[PDB]
């Protein structure tokens, strides 16, 4: 097991963190247009789930520590297509905070989409260091999209997430949606998708979804309304265990809150040491708290 010890960038403190968040929040307010009028709140949350979601707990190589996506393998796994816009939105942020690591400005994108789309407070921890070009995991740590909740279960052990934080965490495909041109898919998950809500559960419970093929060959489930599920989606109902879950955040969007931002946290931690001295984590004001 590699050891990636947190190491607070040299003298900041929460003040400096809240001030990359709210450059990051008020270009979300500007750039508006991204998308056809989404913004660029779902894909920063996207971008902040991949750079963490290559973590491998056997040996603790991948995750958000490094800041690897920066380099082109990374960057260029078929499994990232898409992301590069959020690389892109975030650079003007990075040249402002040049003294941020790219792990933690990663990471903090994520954090401030979904608390500035009304989503639940995420507490984030600094202190990712950028890592060597050799550090980068190979492609092929992220998931696939065919396959069946046996797959999505197993796959997430190796992220050590259980039923619970698997069912809360594939709560962000309310958001934004997906591109047949980016991952052989299409179309949006449901009406409110750049705010953050509890209507993935919703929609998994209460559409009439249709297994058909789209234009790319590939199945997925569409509803009339438009929308559709991914076959990994769909896995949550079709297994009983994910089913009862998926069944409570349906029924209590507070539950759903707290649960999603334990696991998002986690999620983004993952690898991590945190010194027994280290800043206590960080929950930031949203610009409407500020009146910003
Ligand atoms: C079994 C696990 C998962 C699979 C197979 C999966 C698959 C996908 C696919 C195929 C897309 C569409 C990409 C595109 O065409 O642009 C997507 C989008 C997205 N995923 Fe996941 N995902 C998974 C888990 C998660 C998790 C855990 C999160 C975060 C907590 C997440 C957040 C998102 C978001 C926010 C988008 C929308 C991006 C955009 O609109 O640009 N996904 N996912
Ligand atoms: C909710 N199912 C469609 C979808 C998947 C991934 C991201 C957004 C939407």
């Amino acid at each position: 097991t590699l050891v990636h010890v947190a190491s607070v960038e040299k003298g900041r403190s929460y003040e400096d963190f809240q001030k990359v968040y709210n450059a990051i929040a008020l270009k979300l307010r500007e750039d508006d247009e991204y998308d056809n009028y989404i913004g660029y709140g779902p894909v920063l949350v996207r971008l902040a789930w991949h750079i963490s979601g290559t973590w491998d707990k056997h040996d603790n190589t991948g995750g958000s520590y490094g800041g690897t996506y920066r380099f082109k393998k990374e960057f260029n796994d078929p499994s990232n297509a898409g992301l590069q816009n959020g690389f892109k939105f975030l650079e003007p942020i990075h040249k402002e905070f040049p003294w941020i690591s790219s792990g933690d400005l990663f990471s903090l994108g994520g954090v401030t989409a979904v608390q500035e789309m009304q989503g639940p407070k995420i507490p984030w921890r600094c202190g990712r260091v950028d890592t060597p070009e050799d550090t980068t995991p190979d492609n092929g740590r992220l998931p696939d999209a065919d396959k069946d909740a046996g797959y999505v279960r197993t796959f997430f052990q190796r992220l050590n997430m259980n039923d619970r934080e698997v069912v809360a965490l594939m709560g962000a495909h309310a958001l934004g949606k997906t591109h047949l041109k980016n991952s052989g898919y299409e179309g949006p998950g449901g009406a409110a998708n750049n705010v953050f809500t509890n209507e993935f559960y919703l929609n998994l419970l209460n559409e009439d979804w249709k297994l058909e093929k789209n234009d790319a060959n590939n199945e997925q489930w569409d509803s009339k309304s438009g929308y559709m599920m991914l076959p990994t989606d769909y896995s949550l109902i079709q297994d009983p265990k994910y089913l009862s879950i998926v069944k409570e955040y349906a029924n209590d969007q507070d539950k759903f809150f707290k649960d999603f931002s334990k696991a998002f946290e986690k999620l983004l931690e993952d690898g991590i040491t945190f010194p027994k001295d280290a800043p206590s984590p960080f929950i930031f004001k949203t610009l409407e708290e500020q009146g910003l």
